[PDB]
């Protein structure tokens, strides 16, 4: 998919639905296109128009975080991330997603604890906790 192929698209619905509210109610498809095109910088700018509109869409959130971490901005995708968890509950697959970035970026960092002990609740005796506990574990200091 080209940037010209999704410029249609806007244009068409320039021409049909044209008010503010609208256009704004597309961007998520905007956005999930440009992300087609490989264009990233495009793809985010056009999420975060859809948010705007839309800020309680825990997809719309989730993807915004996806392209984050796609730059391995880890402070922007855990925060996009927190939310749509904070809005959709039922994404425990993103609570061990937060604890996994938090980790690659930080080992020390106080949050990297706190979302790891989040995500072995809901994910008992799951080997991919236990190999962050002891990443974490390896980095403690001594008293």
């Amino acid at each position: 998919r080209s940037k010209a192929d999704v410029e249609r698209y806007i244009a068409s619905v320039q021409g049909s639905t044209p008010s503010p509210r609208q256009k704004s109610m597309k961007g998520f498809y905007f956005a999930k296109l440009y992300y087609e095109a490989k264009e990233y910088d495009l793809a985010k700018k056009y999420i975060c128009t859809y948010i705007n509109v839309q800020e309680r869409d825990p997809k719309a959130h989730r993807f915004l975080g996806l392209l984050y971490e796609l730059e391995e901005n880890t402070d922007k995708a855990v925060e996009c991330y927190r939310r749509s968890v904070e809005l959709n509950p039922t994404q425990k697959d993103l609570v061990l997603k937060i604890a996994e970035l938090l980790c690659k970026n930080d080992v020390t960092d106080g949050r990297a604890k706190y979302w790891l002990e989040r995500a072995a609740k809901l994910f008992p005796g799951s080997p991919a906790i236990y190999k962050l506990k002891e990443q974490l574990l390896d980095c403690e200091g001594e008293d």
